[PDB]
């Protein structure tokens, strides 16, 4: 797995910064072809953000992509992000042609966001989704091989996909973002207990853990210490903004 790790979803990434982290996410959108290559010719490994379980838009934007059948109207849906049907055609084959471009712009691989929005469905439907998006990950990791698939959780479905992904991502592991609250805060106790065991079960299979935590800038000197303490408790770090605007830190300076 990776050494060191960042994010940058935001416009303008500072590739020459960015070139010195092993691994790199991105939003595709703000990057062109010649940018992916420099990243490779660097020495680093660019991966492309895909939402696989939501669509991220405008109630214009989703009905302007030809995907409105796919939408799940869920209950506690969050602004500007529609739930999807994982078993739905026309989701599966957006995503399947989206990973094919993506691929053919030289990303090394991708990072699959919104693997448990499919919690959000109503209870007797979620096993259904959780089904359909075990096939389609298998579907994705058979068309593109040379696709890396870095999940982001997922755990509900890794158990059924040995060898598919090659590294988890977590948000988060002590420093958290909660979206709701608008604040930085540490992640509760009890969500530590609930991740505790899917984590070491993934550890247990020598799988790579990303921790992604969340500090403000003003609180880099924290985060140069907290990336120290995630590495010694085995994962590999990258403390940043929940807007992933921000040359975070990833190991000690």
């Amino acid at each position: 797995g990776p050494s060191s790790v960042a994010f940058w979803y935001a416009e303008r990434p500072p590739l020459a910064e960015l070139s010195q982290f092993d691994w790199v996410v991105l939003e595709a959108a703000h990057l062109k072809p010649a940018d992916v290559g420099y990243l490779k010719e660097q020495g680093s490994t660019p991966f492309a953000y895909l939402s696989v379980g939501e669509f991220d838009g405008d109630a214009a934007a989703i009905a302007d992509s030809g995907l409105a059948r796919g939408k799940s109207a869920v209950r506690n849906q969050a602004w500007n992000s529609q739930v999807m049907d994982l078993a739905a055609p026309s989701w599966r084959a957006h995503l399947l042609k989206r990973a094919a471009e993506l691929r053919k712009q030289g990303y090394a691989g991708l990072f699959l966001d919104t693997l448990d929005s499919f919690q959000l469905q109503a209870e007797e439907r979620r096993e259904g989704q959780r089904r359909a998006l075990a096939s389609f990950l298998a579907q994705l990791h058979r068309q593109e091989p040379g696709l890396k698939l870095f999940f982001n959780r997922g755990f509900e479905v890794l158990p059924e996909l040995p060898g598919v992904a090659s590294a988890v991502a977590v948000e988060s592991i002590h420093a958290g973002w909660d979206a709701a609250a608008g604040q930085y805060r540490e992640v509760p106790q009890d969500d530590r207990d609930w991740l505790k065991g899917h984590l070491d079960a993934l550890r247990a299979q020598g799988m790579p853990i990303v921790a992604i935590d969340y500090l403000p800038p003003e609180r880099r000197d924290e985060a140069r210490a907290l990336a120290a303490r995630l590495r010694s408790e085995g994962y590999v770090p990258f403390v940043s903004t929940p807007a992933l605007d921000y040359l975070g830190v990833s190991d000690v300076e």
